[PDB]
């Protein structure tokens, strides 16, 4: 049926993944995935923690997070795991860094597919409004014979369909200088019903300002040629996975800005950068300064801030690449 169309969809777009035949398609890819069942995907239990909990047996895996405009991958273990609440965490600094909003978890499916590139074995995880949400690839460390009987526990017969579903300026300001810690900004937005942009323009400019949207790859060449550490946090509405690190090599190829560093590769679309905000939040330690990029629609592509670790201010090199950003 809806397979039928993927495969000529398919067929007719040899360059473009999933995702982007779902929206050819007018569908999820959740959806797109739920017709791909008993062809070479089947669904699993829906029940998030569980498959997470489950991740950690099968070792070394590639862990793939992504918005429409950035892609992060990752290679490491579901290991330091700390899910009790709706903000999950994976906790592994360097390696498989996850920041979890479990209430947007709502189905997983496994697929074993031949790509024009090989056969790929995954588990796949999508939200309420049947976007993709978290990926996890097999790789050659991983343990198989784990992987399979994950699976065999996880796996179910049915495959229902998816229920899939839909003010001073002063005052923020004063709200923003009160946070004792970044964490606090959700918490922050969620009260006066905000986005991070309207957020951003409603504060000070001290606390928020544009700069020019060639600031990313200025940043991440200047970090790649002085060796400090970074962070790069890449999410969507139920995941977000971070990158800490010494950037290697950044390489720009058309449309596309990359880093590629030995398990972490970041493919971000720059041409659709269309705003580019440095922003400064509070913590303990003193503040905490990143660079935040939005799409024309909103969406937030990425986020760098320098590494950081308890009991220790912003990195000062961080501090002064930043400075060397142009305003506007
Ligand atoms: C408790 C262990 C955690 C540690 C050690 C940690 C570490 C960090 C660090 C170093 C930053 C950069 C800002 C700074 O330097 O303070 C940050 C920001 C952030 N964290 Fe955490 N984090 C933790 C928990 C969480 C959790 C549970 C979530 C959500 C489920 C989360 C989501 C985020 C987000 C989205 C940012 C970016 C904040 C912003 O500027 O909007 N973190 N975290």
């Amino acid at each position: 049926s809806i397979y039928e169309q993927y495969l000529q969809a398919k067929a007719d777009n040899p360059g473009k993944y999933a995702r982007d035949l779902a929206t050819l398609m007018g569908i999820s890819e959740a959806e797109l995935t739920h017709s791909r069942v008993s062809h070479d995907a089947k669904r699993l239990k829906g029940d998030a923690r569980a498959l997470l909990a489950a991740l950690e047996a099968v070792g070394e895996v590639k862990a793939i997070t992504r918005n429409t405009y950035a892609v992060h991958e990752q290679m490491g273990r579901y290991e330091n795991q700390h899910l009790n609440g709706h903000a999950g965490l994976i906790l592994n600094p360097r390696n498989l860094d996850l920041r979890l909003f479990l209430n947007q978890w709502a189905s997983a499916f496994t697929l074993t597919e031949e790509t024009r590139h090989g056969v790929r074995h995954s588990i796949q995880f999508f939200d309420h409004q049947g976007d993709a949400l978290h990926k996890v690839y097999v790789t050659e460390q991983t343990d198989m014979p784990a992987w399979e009987a994950l699976l065999a526990q996880f796996i179910t017969t049915e495959n229902p369909e998816l229920q899939l579903e839909p003010a001073t300026d002063e005052a923020v300001d004063a709200e923003w200088r009160a946070m004792t810690d970044v964490h606090e900004f959700f918490q922050l937005l969620k009260r006066n019903n905000l986005t991070r942009q309207q957020a951003f323009r409603a504060v000070g400019n001290d606390l928020a300002y544009q700069v020019d949207n060639s600031s990313l790859t200025q940043l991440l060449n200047i970090a790649q040629q002085e060796q400090n550490e970074i962070m790069i946090f890449v999410g969507n509405r139920g995941c977000v996975q971070i990158f800490t690190g010494m950037i290697e090599k950044v390489t720009p190829h058309q449309d596309w800005i990359n880093v590629f560093n030995q398990r972490f590769t970041l493919h971000l679309i720059e041409t659709t950068i269309a705003e580019s905000w440095i922003t400064r939040k509070p913590t303990k330690d003193g503040f905490v300064t990143s660079l935040e990029l939005f799409a024309a629609d909103g969406t937030q592509i990425a986020q760098l801030y320098g590494q950081r670790t308890e009991g220790q201010p912003e990195q000062t090199q961080w501090r002064d690449q930043i400075a060397r950003l142009n305003n506007k």
